[PDB]
């Protein structure tokens, strides 16, 4: 299309369906119930990821929010994928660490919040309750890196669950600065770079993420 | 009302409510853990469905879209049935043959995308682009096809399941071709062949498939 | 704002945020896997409803129905918490008695359906209509209660259960009469004192039930 961003989020769809290819594949043949845990997360999360990317690509994904009193094209598709493909990714790491179903329930539940205040905030007309929203959602996702990092087995596990959990922090915490500079916060970065920034982050936090776990004997119970 | 296809709505509503109060009923007295497990999931689905099918009847249930040039007629609650019927039978299934949480997972999530990529393309406006969701739901749909019959007992456990299994197989596959002809895809079957159409389907997925379910022994733990 | 309504959506956002922390700091420090579960359950319900009783003081979850012949204020946000805390209270309830999956599932669905048919309800134009979901979210509502009693221990569970319970269907029942008496039933009672009605239930069922959960023996497993 002639939204300058559409190549961004081609080559978004593009990695994201690949990489859905390649764990689908990769995955076949998986016998050990743990394992297959593993993969059938890990290769659900960049398969939302490409629906959601095509259906912004298409333009369905796409919606025009009215604040600052400009009509500004807010990406709704990406809380979408969020909503699902988040909560997967700390399933992931829970897994991992044979988390308590507590531990389990609040970060799933702290990551919804966190997805769906973004949203509210993506969507809010009043231009400054939007930044309300933004520190609501920010604070959720501060809850969310204390308990991988104060919440919470074999050395392998230790060693993958850590390299994970120092990748997830990083990326994530990218998000709320991008979407405060971005198109949806203050407009200080053009919508183009924006989505540039979330599709390496997003291919980073989803097949990046998934190329580490799905190569670590972490995934596999401890069999002869 | 004067929508031509209110005959099947109603018709749909009213057997999805009988065969509700039926399974609820019937599922009265039941003490054991495991067939209380499938009268749950049992009864849910066409409750559900009742309700779906009362909102389409009642009209809130129902859009316009433009696409091709006309304003479109898109019955949008089916996929909000289908959102939580379609993973609620895929459990039933997967619980009958013990499956591991893996596969229910990649069932419950491919399930996902399916209903998820149909809604979407039911929605978009852009006629050609429709049948792109129309291919990615049906690859979806594939894929749980594939994993009943790749991805898996008592001999009645066995025999229930793959009556159950062929139920599901013939009349899942149905779908994506009524939604290809009928109005939300080539629009050579009119809206209210194709209510009827899948009326008959939902009913027979839901209601005839419960009650296969319901009266066998497979549904109880083996005992004394 | 110049909503009358207004203090008591801040009065409520200001309660729920309130009891979110109170019942953060407090569960800080609970190493039993059990009591986490009922922590992080009973924690998570006031955070949502906190933000969702943000999001109708800020006005975003507000929306105009036309029925009766006039452009009708309908709070939606209200369904998008309760669709996600009623069914956690449920479970709260549920894992105190150690519940079968089969009576949580029925419960949960319920729940679901309760609320779907409500929001329906909510936003449905034909104003006669509109009491038809009542109905059927009302028979629901009657399910859940009726499970509560005739569905399902160490003392002090059954102690706490039978208090919670208690709170819970005096609570519960509340709801469907401020709905029929309020403004988005037969608008005999305003808006202004609508709210202030789910204000106080909604803090009574959430921080009310939540203390008196956390303050019981019964969340934690019997250990020496
Ligand atoms: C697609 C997969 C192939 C895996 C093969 C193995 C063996 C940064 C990404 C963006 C800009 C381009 C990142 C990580 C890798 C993603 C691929
Ligand atoms: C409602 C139930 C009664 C069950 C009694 C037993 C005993 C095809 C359906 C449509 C067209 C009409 C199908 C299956 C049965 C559905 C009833
Ligand atoms: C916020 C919490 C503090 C708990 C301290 C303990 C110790 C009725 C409510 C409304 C009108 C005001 C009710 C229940 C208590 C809610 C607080
Ligand atoms: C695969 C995609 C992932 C891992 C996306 C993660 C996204 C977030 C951690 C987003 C966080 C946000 C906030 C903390 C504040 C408000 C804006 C959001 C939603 C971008
Ligand atoms: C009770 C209702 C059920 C079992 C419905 C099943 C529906 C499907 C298998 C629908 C599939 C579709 C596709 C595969 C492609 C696009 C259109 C859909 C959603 C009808
Ligand atoms: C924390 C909030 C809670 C516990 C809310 C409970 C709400 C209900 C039990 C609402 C019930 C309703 C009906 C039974 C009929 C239609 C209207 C509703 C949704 C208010």
């Amino acid at each position: 299309t002639g939204r300058p961003e559409w190549i961004w989020l081609a080559l978004g769809t593009a990695l994201m369906g690949l990489g859905t290819l390649y764990f689908l594949v990769k995955g076949m043949g998986v016998s050990d119930p743990d394992a297959k845990k593993f993969y059938a997360i890990t290769t659900l999360v960049p398969a939302i990821a490409f629906t959601m990317y095509l259906s912004m690509l298409l333009g369905y994904g796409l919606t025009m929010v009215p604040f600052g009193g400009e009509q500004n094209p807010i990406y709704w598709a990406r809380y979408a994928d969020w909503l699902f493909t988040t909560p997967l990714l700390l399933l992931d790491l829970a897994l991992l660490v044979d988390a308590d179903q507590g531990t389990i329930l609040a970060l799933v539940g702290a990551d919804g919040i966190m997805i769906g205040t973004g949203l509210v905030g993506a969507l809010t007309k009043v231009y400054s309750y939007r930044f309300v929203w933004w520190a609501i959602s920010t604070a959720a996702m501060l809850y969310i890196l204390y308990v991988l990092f104060f919440g919470f087995m074999r050395p392998e596990v230790a060693s993958t669950f850590k390299v994970l959990r120092n990748v997830t922090v990083v990326l994530w915490s990218a998000y709320p600065v991008v979407w405060l500079i971005g198109s949806e916060g203050a407009g200080i970065v053009p919508l183009n770079i924006e989505t540039l920034l979330f599709m390496v982050l997003d291919v980073s936090a989803k097949v990046g993420f998934g190329l580490i776990l799905l190569r670590s004997r972490a995934i596999f119970g401890e069999a002869e």
